[PDB]
């Protein structure tokens, strides 16, 4: 049976939601409210999408977000508690609302004086969630401290999957400091190995308290990266598709890889070893999430019987060309077929 909905205007926005959601309070693409869910007892975040079907690009993006959130079922990844529309039919369908557990602090708000044990547990949880994500052939693309939610018990969830413009990535900006060089400069077709570079940048910052590659622009950032990991050899240069990018790289004086024990002074030697395996310029040679979980740095947390993989995820829609109303109808079907978690 369809629940009873109630209407209210909050901060010049109309919200029409099921009675189960009470005490709505604005907190922040879309608009977001905190609420109390009387069915589950959780405090929740409720997001009303802004203009979900205003263009082919926007309609496909709405479908993409709903498909991804419906699939993710893992302790270290954001999940979907509910999705609803007040519409009674496809003909009157206009608005989409998404519901998840309310999170209060990200990794920035946490990072305290972190012990090495704290770094072990936080990085372990990122890699456990990434093993799951990558097993479904999903690439996050935007891992950074503001996209990692952390609670009082140091438990962590990955959120805000890549679903960013040129201006957003320009200058002295945290939106670029965690990106792998091959994607920052469009060197080649990237893959899931981009996320491991980001994990290395995050782990370094938890150990030192400082951003690893805080470049003032794309070129300054590349210079900081190459000073640490070395300039590329002929093997990697062959993999860069742009002749212009290859010519630029070859204009730089050659540099050896630095000694990571003299950069990360005083850190656990096992942490230093893991950083050397994540921060490798050639993405083909980086450690994977599944391999990293078995590294000795995580010995007190690793349990191979409690590191699950995902159900298969069909992304064939990404190469499909449809009209606005066809993306809209596919989205409607996914709203009405949602089954809540236990
Ligand atoms: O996109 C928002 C969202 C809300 C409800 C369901 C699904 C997604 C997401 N929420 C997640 C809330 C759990 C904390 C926050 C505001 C913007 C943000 O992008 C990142 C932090
Ligand atoms: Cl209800
Ligand atoms: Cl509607
Ligand atoms: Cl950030
Ligand atoms: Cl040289
Ligand atoms: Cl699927
Ligand atoms: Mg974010």
């Amino acid at each position: 049976e369809r629940p009873t909905f109630y209407r209210q205007e909050l901060n010049k926005t109309i919200w029409e939601v099921p009675e189960r959601y009470q005490n709505l309070s604005p907190v922040g693409y879309g608009s977001v409210c905190a609420a109390f869910d009387t069915k589950t007892g959780h405090r929740v975040a409720v997001k009303k999408l802004s203009r979900p079907f205003q263009s082919i690009i926007h309609a496909k993006r709405t479908y993409r977000e709903l498909r991804l959130l419906k699939h993710m079922k893992h302790e270290n990844v954001i999940g979907l508690l509910d999705v609803f529309t007040p519409a009674r039919s496809l003909e009157e369908f206009n608005d989409v609302y998404l519901v998840t557990h309310l999170m209060g602090a990200d990794l920035n708000n946490i990072v305290q004086k972190l012990t090495d044990d704290h770094v072990q547990f936080l990085i372990y949880q990122i890699l456990r969630g990434l093993k799951y994500i990558h097993s479904a052939d999903i690439i996050h693309r935007d891992l950074k401290p503001s996209n990692l939610a952390v609670n009082e018990d140091c438990e962590l969830k990955i959120l805000d999957f890549g679903l960013h413009t040129d201006d957003e990535m320009t200058g002295y900006v945290a939106t670029r400091w965690y990106r792998a060089p091959e994607i920052m400069l469009n060197w080649m077709h990237y893959n899931q190995t981009v996320d491991i570079w980001s994990v290395g940048c995050i782990m370094a910052e938890l150990l030192t308290g400082r951003t690893l590659f805080p470049g003032t622009d794309h070129i300054d950032q590349l210079k900081l990266i190459l000073r640490l990991v070395g300039t590329p050899g002929a093997e990697l240069l062959k993999k860069i598709s742009s002749e212009s990018a290859r010519n630029y790289i070859q204009s730089l004086a050659q540099m050896p890889k630095m000694n990571f024990a003299n950069v990360f002074i005083g850190a656990n030697p096992l942490a230093v070893d893991l950083l050397e395996k994540m921060l490798v310029l050639d993405s083909d040679k980086r450690i994977t999430a599944a391999q990293a979980l078995a590294h000795a740095y995580f010995a007190q947390y690793h349990d191979p019987d409690d590191e699950p993989v995902a159900d298969p995820y069909d992304q064939s829609f990404e190469s499909r060309d449809l009209l606005i109303d066809e993306w809209k109808s596919l989205t409607y079907d996914e709203v009405i077929s949602f089954v809540p978690p236990p």
